[PDB]
């Protein structure tokens, strides 16, 4: 049960302005074995949430130059010293740490107006409410069974912000999430490498999109680096 602090929600600003976010936890992030993981997420519009930052001030292959994680203790931030093009869209501050895992209720970034490996999911599922569904995740261009990496769950509500459910280990050790009263049950087929999420008894509120994510090796220590194109539900 971490919370962490919403920051600077609204950020709009000029091309090539100098761009600051943060973020805060309640309690300390600092994990027995003494890592603190921390990540930073960026989500276009359209398209599904990219890892910016691994590791609070470490960052991810083929990030521009300039980003800073700066967090420290349980203060944590994120400075963009050039803004440009692509760089817009709405940023998520992420502890990958501390029991269930959660977000921040994310950034806006919006421009002020004036003047290899893949992860593949499942078909979208439309169903009436009190029924259950199995959705699938299938990775390629790696092993699943590797040391270090495993299979994490992300669902997105519209409104609600990013929520964490549930992740299988390569030792296939499962957790989920306490929120889901333990309705869901993970699977997975080893043969064709593909992982199965089952959501038992939906209602209203499970309506969402889902995403598959991949903790990555001990090199990233263990962010989701490469994520699902996601898949979409909805109850009646």
């Amino acid at each position: 049960d971490i919370v962490m602090t919403q920051t600077p929600s609204s950020l709009p600003v000029s091309l090539g302005d100098q761009a600051s976010i943060s973020c805060r936890s309640s309690q300390s992030i600092v994990h027995s074995n003494g890592n603190t993981y921390l990540e930073w997420y960026l989500q276009k519009p359209g398209q599904s949430p990219k890892l910016l930052i691994y590791k609070v001030s470490n960052r991810f292959s083929g990030v521009p130059d300039r980003f800073s994680g700066s967090g420290s203790g349980t203060d944590f931030t994120l400075k963009i010293s050039r803004v440009e093009a692509e760089d817009l869209g709405i940023y998520y501050c992420f502890q990958g740490s501390l029991v269930p895992p959660t977000f921040g209720a994310g950034t806006k970034l919006e421009l002020k107006r004036g003047g290899q490996v893949q992860l593949q999911q499942s078909g979208p599922e439309d169903v009436k409410p009190g029924a259950s569904v199995k959705i699938s995740c299938k990775a390629s261009g790696y092993s699943l069974t590797t040391k270090g990496m495993g299979v994490n769950w992300v669902k997105q509500s519209p409104g609600k912000g990013l929520e964490w459910l549930a992740h299988i280990y390569w030792d296939d050790d499962k957790r989920y999430n306490p929120s889901l009263k333990s309705r869901a049950t993970l699977t997975v087929d080893k043969s064709s490498s593909t992982v199965y999420l089952e959501l038992r008894s939906l209602t209203s509120e499970d309506s969402s999109v889902y995403y598959c994510a991949r903790r990555g090796g001990s090199s990233h220590y263990y962010a989701m680096d490469y994520w699902g194109q996601g898949t979409t539900v909805t109850v009646s």
